[PDB]
């Protein structure tokens, strides 16, 4: 297994715009893609991304294209961030992936937060750190996928997604 699998996992592969799990327009692999409430809005931004009039639709290859480059993007952005570098330094290749995970769907800004779980992940207690990170909103609202993500840190192996 390794990160984009993974996420291809947590997120799945949409063709045709779609609402994600807080209503907002994404495609492709959890490509957001605008927070407005206009599908057309959406469909702009989708042109923007594409290069093309996509009317709403992308193939296969281009959205994957867009999930190469958020999982670029996600992993430059924890190794830019300063609370971030530090944690994912530490961590082994298994765990990495966890913290790419919920950066690729909360955003670093979002994950930045977490502090006190972070710190634990860094002083690598397991079980606490599993325990505190399922006290947020992130839990409440998608519990399957972050039980999988929490499973990963706590035991450093795959088992969540095998
Ligand atoms: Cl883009
Ligand atoms: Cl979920």
């Amino acid at each position: 297994m390794n990160i984009f699998e993974m996420l291809r996992i947590d997120e799945g592969l949409r063709l045709k715009i779609y609402k994600d799990t807080e209503g907002y327009y994404t495609i492709g692999i959890g490509h957001l893609l605008t927070k407005s409430p206009s599908l057309n809005a959406a469909k702009s931004e989708l042109d923007k991304a594409i290069g093309r009039n996509t009317n709403g639709v992308t193939t296969k290859d281009e959205a994957e294209k867009l999930f190469n480059q958020d999982v670029d993007a996600a992993v430059r952005g924890i190794l830019r961030n300063a609370k971030l570098k530090p944690v994912y330094d530490s961590l082994d290749a298994v765990r990495r992936a966890a913290l790419i995970n919920m950066v690729f769907q909360m955003g670093e800004t979002g994950v930045a937060g977490f502090t006190n779980s972070l710190r634990m992940l860094q002083q690598k207690r397991w079980d606490e750190a599993a325990v505190n990170l399922a006290k947020s909103r992130w839990y409440n609202q998608t519990p399957n996928r972050a039980k999988r993500v929490i499973t990963t840190f706590r035991t450093g192996t795959w088992d969540a997604y095998k």
